[PDB]
């Protein structure tokens, strides 16, 4: 009969959000949960205007909602996701993502994201992976270097059972 005093939450508006993921300036995260064994992060990311990613290969599931803003896939130009939309995209999709220049603000979006996420060009040349794992270096490096005190929600690795 376990015991639990505290919920596992994390308050997305009581620290800034990790500037740059990547070293790619316009895509600003606040990660929330992640599952490098099961391949699995639940993230809160901040687009600004302009921007126009490469293309992602998804490896699993992708369940996103948009909070606020605009962004569009390049290959469905008439199916925007703007202030309250969802999407589900299936594994073996590959989509990339923009927001137009002309938005006034950021774009705001939670996600789900399962699997890992492969990247090529347009042209198909493959330029690398990103899984759970990848992206918590990231973030683990990114709260040290911006000296940001957040806190986020991680699952260890699976070992032999005491």
């Amino acid at each position: 009969i376990t015991h639990q005093e505290k919920l596992l939450t994390v308050d997305t508006t009581a620290h800034p959000f990790l500037k740059a993921l990547g070293g790619h300036e316009g895509t600003d995260i606040f990660p929330l949960f992640m599952d490098p064994y099961n391949g699995l992060m639940v993230m809160r990311a901040s687009f600004a205007p302009g921007l126009t990613l490469p293309l992602h290969f998804h490896t699993g599931t992708v369940h996103m909602y948009t909070i606020s803003g605009c962004w569009y896939y390049t290959e469905y130009p008439g199916q925007k996701q703007t202030a309250g939309c969802y999407l589900y995209e299936p594994g073996g999709s590959i989509h990339q993502f923009n927001t137009p220049r002309d938005n006034e603000g950021q774009t705001e979006v939670i996600f789900m994201l399962s699997g890992c996420n492969v990247n090529f060009t347009q042209d198909g040349t493959y330029l690398g992976l990103s899984d759970a794992g990848v992206i918590k270096n990231w973030v683990d490096r990114a709260i040290r270097e911006q000296d940001n005190g957040l806190r986020y929600i991680a699952a260890a690795v699976p070992t032999y059972a005491a």
